């Protein structure tokens, strides 16, 4: 029993972490097979508008200093895909996982390994927000840690950390380079969208809340998809669909409440608060579980 | 910048989680040097009052079945230490960290890994309660997991996973098998006592708040030390002692806010509530962040 905000193990990617250094900037990569993955930005010193094509021009093999732990890597190759650096290097990661690179919709979960000059320091869960952010926690020299979900052996990478907005909220780009959401890698005047609740995630947790114990909220009342959906609108709540409704079927099944009882008594939560109770050991909502979380951990 | 709960990388610790069965109860198993630590339970069926000394006849080395993945351990020696087992192995874990073990205090953090059948499922933050028990995430097979701290390349374990509590709480030892608190491993009449707030951790909180930018609740008011204490006494807070203000010094150190002036911050949120608003994105104060875990977290 009990439900937590839970990462996965991070063993195999501590594994994969190294320094990269060039010139006087230090931060993160990821060392997969022969070949370290990092935030471009390395090469920078500047940050108002880089071109990063010609900065990329005075750099050869040996102006990228990386290390693994103690083990110093001998680089002979490099290119720019997008928004990361790939650092081809003389020898494969020996404690390379089984991997993939995936991009993650908005909605989607995932562990971030936090790092600093190549070295592990926590793991949390996070979430793709709607508008391509993630609320991490990260200080500076965090940029090239990497967000990842594990499935049995296989590491999917979604995530590599670059930048910190004047929100204080985080943005970064997949494993192929590209960013999530509109930003770039340049301090200029860009700033985070509406961020609004994720519904699918929300009552995945009332599930798991019933689960639990917790079922002060169950309500005698029922509701539409389009009634429900009017209430999320007010409420800044992401339109529920049909493919919704089905992927909470097998927490429906479990628990015998039908989604649209669910739906009824989120909204009641909506327009009512919860009166000072808690669910599950917290005062508001909470988004950042997927339905596919609240099955992995209730079982 | 953000602030998030915060689990140690876990790798050091999914090294040396193991499979132990033991007839036909299998659990978790911690695989240090020549040594693996697990409940003792292994060795029950009954749980109404089993005599452990009388179960631990019957059974020889052979009896004791230990898989690390797929490689197989073989048992030449075993013990009781109080809750636990020791299994002598005739190998080493190649892959055993710098470790100590700990009995932790009430208000102390720190990660656990929850395992199942010995593979690593997940890496969360917990704290020992001032009633002994902690509020983990654990369902059937999760005994033997354990939770640790760790300090540059040592870890610290300090909790063994045993039971859980008909609360729905969970209740375990030290690595030398002494419980937490009262409880015994038994399937018994026991219950958790009063749960109270780490108020220490409540006011660390509050600094890495201040530090992350959320202010509204620093007030124009001031403290005592005993007057605080008797406003926590009616809100089942922990007392505050010097102890406690020396530790808190750092982060009043650093923000420039006085330890009673927190207090001051603490007890108008005690006796008025949030009136709606959050703090670090809760609308309940949190007390499961030492003041260590600030700085570390914030630096
Ligand atoms: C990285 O870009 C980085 O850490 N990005 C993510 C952040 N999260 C919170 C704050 S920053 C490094 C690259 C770098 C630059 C210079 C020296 C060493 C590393 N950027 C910074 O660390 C940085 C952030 C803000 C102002 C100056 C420097
Ligand atoms: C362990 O004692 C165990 O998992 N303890 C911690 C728990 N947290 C949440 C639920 S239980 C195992 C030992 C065991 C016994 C029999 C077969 C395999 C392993 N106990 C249980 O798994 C168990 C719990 C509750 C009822 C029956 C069995």
């Amino acid at each position: 029993s009990g439900f937590r905000k839970m990462a996965f193990p991070s063993g195999k990617v501590e594994g994969c972490m190294v320094q990269v250094t060039c010139g006087t900037t230090t931060l993160n990569g990821l060392w997969l097979d022969d070949v370290v993955y990092c935030p471009r930005h390395v090469i920078c010193t500047d940050m108002l508008n880089p071109n990063y094509e010609d900065l990329l021009i005075r750099k050869s093999n040996h102006n990228f200093l990386v290390q693994a732990g103690n083990v110093q890597l001998r680089v002979i190759g490099h290119s720019m895909q997008n928004c990361v650096l790939k650092l081809k290097v003389d020898t494969a990661n020996p404690k390379t996982p089984k991997y993939k690179f995936v991009r993650i919709q908005p909605g989607q979960t995932f562990s971030v390994l936090a790092c600093y000059n190549g070295s592990p320091s926590g793991v949390y869960q996070c979430a793709m927000r709607p508008n391509f952010t993630i609320k991490g926690s990260f200080l500076n020299g965090s940029c090239g840690s990497v967000g990842f979900n594990i499935d049995y052996d296989c590491v999917s990478f979604c995530y590599m950390h670059h930048m910190e907005l004047p929100t204080g909220v985080h943005a970064g780009t997949d494993l192929e380079g590209n960013f999530y959401g509109p930003f770039v890698d340049r301090q200029t005047a860009q700033a985070a969208g509406t961020d609004t609740t994720i519904t699918v995630n929300v009552l995945a947790w009332l599930y798991a809340a019933v689960i639990n114990g917790d079922r002060w909220f169950l309500n005698r009342f029922t509701t539409t998809l389009n009634d429900f959906n009017l209430v999320a609108m007010k409420y800044n709540y992401e339109p529920l669909t049909q493919d919704h409704v089905d992927i909470l079927g097998p927490l429906s099944a479990q628990t015998g409440i039908a989604v649209l009882d669910m739906c009824a008594s989120l909204k009641e939560l909506l327009q009512n608060g919860m009166n000072g109770r808690t669910i599950l050991g917290s005062a508001l909502l909470e988004d950042e579980f997927t339905p596919f979380d609240v099955v992995r951990q209730c079982s």
